[PDB]
């Protein structure tokens, strides 16, 4: 609500003059002239309602109309010409101030300090901007000046019916508040259902995402139906809500339609009530009671426009605020520059992340740095030596050390743009721009010339063509690369690629390289500079950098990551941190320091060194008989008793210039109009509820059908990558609630206007063909021809979904590369860009989309002059009467007006009945393997011993079909003794439980007491075994639920049983809701133990004949470890349980029968090579059991 946020804007005071501030002042008052180019287009109506009344009397009496007609097609013109203006000036007033805006923006980001650039991650920024973009580049248009427009005419209107009579208006207003009142009261009662409704959705889309991901062991216990009643028991409750509120929803729109007519009636009442007792004339009572309904109509269009300017305040003040953030590490000139960097020092180099306040990585980085010197230092992998080079960049700065430099001076005093200005540096990866070869080498020294000219004196734009092709060819000729450069054709012209994508990557290191060196440092640094070079021209780069013009005055600091080329060095500060911070424990030259010790430094040199589809759905539509056939009826009488208004107007218009009979003719005419309004109310009731009803009956029987086939699709469809849960219930969700409002909202609304346009065409044709012919040409012509509308929406969105739109986007991936050098190059290489390209083309599109709109203000008005021009001209001659025109018009103008009201109503139908062709294959499409299918013999649990066999296996996922995975294995399991599988870890050993559960399907062959397997009734097959994954899943219900899902018929006092042997039965006893407390979800709201010992349980309570556990106590405490390990030995002590298990300790590997060993010698499958250990025989020849003994 409008205010809602006025409350909410009253104590900040944003200003409401806030976007209209990087404007000149030349601006302040081409804005201003559009002020009064839209307010005298507000008087208008005024004088056609004045007028209109007159008209009449003048028609239907004998006299003419000439004067008045010239009167008022002159304002019609100078109404085009005042709204042609405005569009015109305040489009080109957008477009300025939203340049402007940007390209403060795009300053503003390059201004973070560091930490905010690591904080927001680039192209969020970047989806950011043009967002806000779209809430006010079509929010403070010409839709700002149609507020002023509309309120002149508001006042306009209200006081001249006042002053022309004052009792009449007053008693005819005094029924509008009993509307605003009734729409906040069924507001409330909306919003407070519709919370309720959104409350029970939540609940489906956990069920739905929950259930989808962990899906195997859905299929294990067979718990599908369990999953499927909680969806349709939540699904209930959110249809019935979303009714109860869409009844109140049609109930007010119904009513507000039923009022108006009351209000018409009661008004000409009381009109000729006082002509009557009058002894003001009959013309002034017609215009009085249009005057009074359409001035209370523009209440209804100017707030919307009111929310959309409040939306581009808030829009801009969550803009400027960016602007207006400070970095604390600012690029400013005043910090000073000492003569020539000495000695930067560094002692107790302290700092956290702002992020990770906890979190030290440095305590003692302290070593000494001075002009003429080599240097060569290593780091591993893990040090942070980008936080170092950040630092020497100054990114961020320390918490307790400091950059003391020259022993006089820390780098605080000193200037960041001086400082960054003489160090040269040379980072990881080639990531570059895509300008040039040589663009990315000259515009380095920028960074230097600009101090030429900025404290000289603008110098700086002339000097940028002035450094020449010189020095890309000698430091081309010293990297090597010259000589490929002079190879291919377009030597310094070719670019580097898009973004850095055409030309090799050491060889735009080399460019790097070049960068480092030209830009002439004081300090010449380089970090990662051989990282993944080759031998021969690593060295010369080596020999390149160590000898430059002049070393006698350079710091050529350098950090390989290859320890056979730190040969020379003056000093090595090699670190280590073993953790609170690191510290120096190498330090020495190259000879001196690997043979001092067997110390780190020792070790690091010594390791390196069709249309039926969409039947279907009217199938489905048609068999609801009881809510079609009213909804027909309440069509007819709407489309039928509409424009019987029309005819019962015209009629009371011509009776009330008759002093005579007018008694009885009113008390005869008002009746009707009540009776219809009557019968409105109820049309329109009964029309827009049953829509909804049918709407949703259709989504809860396509869904259901959906979520009933994707559980019993094979697992091949699941492990397609396509097939993720995120789109699968995106489907289910959006394109079903397209299905609704898209189509059922779109055959209504035609038959509606069709009968309209049929029954209100045809009755008009019978009282006046001559006039109907004409009006229907000039529609037609009009509309489907010269779609005004059409035409200017379509020129709008084409270019407004719009090199600066190549530049932009690659200029942030590259956001570390414009630190080395450009900051306002490319400030000022985007306005050019833009500016050039937006007003050669700009100036037709507006002058044109300002005609365009100008003329579709003041159309109407000429076709209704016209039209009572051709009325008038006739009768003259005695053609046609007066009562058949007025009968052939009025019909004619307010069935138009009415039925393109109703038709800015429709949803997406196009995309509705697209989607319905993506997803109609999934509720039909064939698995070949299904839960329900029960042909087969059935698995008597009584008559079983656990013989499993393998006469031979050849398997391979479809995933890859290059790998093999198993090269004939074979073994077996005879009865009720343990067979453990020892392997290397990783050898695909829990693959074969997959196999056994017909997860998949066969190229070998299993055996079960010497029988196949395709021919148990699976559902059976499934229900005598149970596994135990590496983590459970534990679902959002109960842990009662939870411990019985799969066997849906267990007592409490079973489980209290079964929970015995996990031992958890204790800990459920120490809190309210033992049985009924229930778990978050994904099992988020317990512990790891917990969650076995429940998942064990489970699978306890089963009764399993066979079991199949898998990696028993990764990471549990020996506690549990050894009472898990006691229910195993108790539980194979009996008889009646065929275990298999794949342990990672000798200490359950003892108690093993048989232990058979899975091997890997080439990657290309497994086998079987060992067995019959049995902890005796660990190696009596070659083996891995002797191995996992030794080690354990
Ligand atoms: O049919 C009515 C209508 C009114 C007026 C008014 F009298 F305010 F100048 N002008 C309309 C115009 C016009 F072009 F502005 F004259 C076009 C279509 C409908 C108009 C309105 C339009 C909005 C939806 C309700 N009917």
């Amino acid at each position: 609500s409008t205010a809602e946020l006025f409350r909410k804007i009253k104590n900040e005071k944003i200003s409401f003059f806030l976007p209209f501030k990087c404007l000149p002042a030349q601006h302040r008052k081409l804005l201003f002239i559009s002020f009064v180019c839209a307010v005298l287009s507000g008087g208008t109506l005024p004088f056609f309602i004045s007028v209109f009344g007159v008209i009449l009397k003048n028609m239907n009496l004998g006299d003419d109309i000439n004067p008045i007609i010239l009167s008022l097609v002159s304002i019609g013109l100078v109404q085009f010409i005042l709204s042609m203006i405005s569009s015109y000036c305040m489009d080109v007033i957008t477009s300025k101030i939203l340049k402007t805006l940007k390209l403060e923006y795009l300053r503003s980001v390059f201004y973070q300090d560091g930490q905010f650039h690591d904080n927001n991650p680039g192209s969020k920024l970047r989806s950011d901007l043009d967002f806000y973009l779209e809430q006010v580049s079509s929010g403070i248009g010409t839709k700002f000046i149609t507020i002023f427009t509309y309120a002149s005419s508001f006042l306009g209107l209200y006081i001249w019916s006042l002053i022309k009579n004052a009792r009449l208006t007053l008693c005819i207003t005094c029924v509008f508040p009993l509307i605003y009142v009734c729409g906040v009261i069924c507001n409330k009662k909306v919003k407070l259902n519709k919370k309720t409704s959104l409350l029970y959705n939540n609940n489906t889309m956990s069920i739905i995402e929950e259930a989808l991901m962990g899906i195997r062991t859905v299929a294990s216990y067979c718990g599908e139906k369990t999953i499927l009643n909680k969806f349709n028991l939540s699904e209930t409750f959110y249809s019935k809500y979303i009714l109860k509120a869409n009844f109140v929803e049609a109930l007010h729109i119904g009513l507000i339609n039923g009022l108006i007519l009351v209000s018409y009636a009661f008004g000409f009442w009381y009109g000729t009530r006082i002509i009557i007792n009058s002894a003001f004339n009959g013309a002034s009572v017609i215009s009085i009671l249009l005057g009074v309904l359409i001035s209370m109509f523009m209440l209804t269009i100017i707030l919307p426009n009111i929310t959309e300017y409040m939306k581009a305040l808030e829009a801009t003040n969550s803009l400027y605020e960016i602007i207006n953030r400070k970095p604390l590490v600012e690029n400013n000139d005043d910090g000073e520059t000492l003569p020539n960097i000495k000695k930067i020092e560094f002692k107790n180099v302290r700092f956290h992340y702002d992020t990770r306040k906890d979190v030290e990585i440095y305590k003692d980085l302290s070593f000494t740095l001075k002009e003429g010197k080599t240097y060569a230092f290593v780091g591993e992998s893990g040090c942070g030596k980008s936080t170092i080079l950040k630092l020497i960049e100054r990114l961020y700065d320390p918490t307790e050390g400091d950059i003391i430099v020259n022993d006089s001076h820390n780098l605080k005093d000193i200037n960041l743009k001086w400082w960054r200005s003489k160090i040269g540096v040379v980072s990881q990866d080639p990531l570059l721009f895509s300008n040039s070869i040589k663009n990315n080498i000259k515009y380095s020294l920028y960074s230097l010339k600009d101090l030429e000219a900025m404290e000289n004196y603008l110098e700086m734009k002339k000097e940028y063509q002035t450094i020449k092709d010189s020095d890309v060819v000698d430091v081309s000729k010293k990297v090597l690369i010259h000589d490929f450069v002079s190879s291919l054709p377009d030597k310094y012209d070719t670019l580097v690629g898009s973004n850095a994508s055409k030309l090799s990557g050491g060889q735009k290191q080399r460019i790097s390289i070049a960068r480092a060196i030209m830009r002439n440092p004081k300090i010449l640094i380089l970090d990662e500079a051989t990282s993944s070079l080759d031998n021969k021209s690593e060295y010369l780069v080596q020999k390149t950098i160590n000898n430059l013009k002049g070393n006698e005055n350079r710091i050529t600091i350098i950090i390989a990551h290859r320890l056979s080329t730190i040969r020379y060095a003056n000093t090595i500060f090699v670190l280590s941190n073993r953790n609170e911070g690191s510290y120096i424990i190498e330090q020495g030259t190259h000879d001196s320091l690997m043979k001092n010790k067997n110390g780190i430094y020792h070790l690091m040199i010594n390791n390196q060194k069709a249309p039926n589809n969409l039947r279907i759905i009217y199938k489905e539509i048609f068999s609801y008989k009881k809510d079609v056939t009213i909804i027909f009826f309440s069509i007819l009488v709407a489309g039928g008793l509409y424009p019987v208004f029309a005819l019962l107007y015209a009629r009371y218009v011509s009776t009330l210039f008759d002093f005579a009979n007018l008694e009885y003719n009113s008390n005869k005419y008002s009746i009707y109009i009540l009776l219809i309004a009557i019968a409105m109310f109820i049309s329109e009731t009964l029309k827009n509820y049953y829509n909804n009803k049918i709407g949703e009956k259709v989504e809860k029987t396509m869904k259901r059908r959906l979520f009933e086939n994707i559980l019993y699709q094979e697992m091949s469809f699941f492990d397609q990558d396509k097939n993720t849960p995120g789109v699968l219930s995106a489907h289910i969700n959006r394109d079903v609630h397209l299905l609704k409002t898209g189509l059922v909202n779109n055959i209504v609304i035609f038959s509606h206007f069709i009968m309209l346009f049929l029954v209100s065409m045809v009755m008009s044709f019978y009282f006046c063909p001559i006039v109907a012919a004409v009006l229907t040409f000039i529609y037609f012509i009009n509309m489907r021809v010269f779609a005004v509308r059409a035409r200017l929406t379509k020129s709008k969105e084409i270019e407004k979904k719009e090199d600066p739109s190549f530049l932009i986007q690659e200029a942030f991936y590259n956001m570390h590369t414009v630190i080395n050098y450009g900051l306002e190059d490319y400030f000022c290489n985007l306005i050019e860009k833009a500016i050039d390209y937006k007003n050669k083309g700009q100036k037709r599109r507006i002058i044109v989309n300002a005609a365009l709109w100008g003329f579709s203000q003041s159309a109407q008005l000429f076709i209704n002059s016209f039209a009572y021009w051709f009325g008038s001209f006739l009768i003259k001659r005695g053609t046609i009467l007066v009562d058949d025109f007025m009968k052939s018009l009025f019909t004619f103008i307010f069935t138009g007006s009415y039925a393109g009201k109703l038709m800015s109503l429709k949803g997406d139908s196009e995309n509705a009945k697209l989607s319905f062709e993506k997803y109609y294959p999934l509720m039909i499409r064939k698995s070949n393997i299904d839960v329900r299918d029960d042909g087969g013999i059935r698995i008597n649990k009584n008559l079983i011993k656990g013989k499993v066999d393998i006469k031979d296996v050849n398997f391979r996922y479809i995933s890859r079909p290059n790998v093999p995975i198993y090269k004939n294995l074979s073994f077996t399991c005879d009865s009720k003794k343990t067979t453990a599988i020892v392997g290397e870890t990783g050898s695909g050993k829990s693959t074969f439980m997959n196999l056994l559960l017909r997860f998949y399907d066969l190229n070998g062959e299993i055996l079960l007491d010497d029988i196949n397997i395709c021919d148990y009734n699976l559902r059976d097959l499934r229900n005598l075994f149970s596994i135990v994954s590496q983590e459970p899943m534990l679902f959002n219900m109960s842990i009662y639920e939870n411990i019985k899902f799969g066997r849906e018929d267990a007592t409490l006092e079973d489980v209290k049983r079964v929970s015995k042997f996990a031992a958890i039965d204790e800990f459920i006893e120490s809190l309210p809701n033992k049985y009924d407390t229930n778990v978050g979800p994904y099992g988020k709201s317990l512990s790891g133990g917990q969650k076995q010992r429940i998942a064990i349980a489970r699978a306890l309570l089963r009764e399993p004949k066979i079991l199949l556990l898998d990696e028993a106590t990764s990471s549990l405490d020996s506690n549990s470890e050894k009472l898990i390990e006691k229910t195993i030995v108790d539980i194979k002590d009996k008889a009646d349980k065929t275990i298999i298990t794949i342990a990672h300790r000798i200490a359950s590997i003892k108690r093993s029968d048989k232990i058979v060993v899975f091997n890997n010698p080439d990657r290309n499958g497994t086998f079987v090579q060992s067995h019959g250990t049995h902890d005796e025989l660990l190696s009596a020849q070659d083996g891995i059991y002797k191995k996992y003994v030794k080690l354990a």
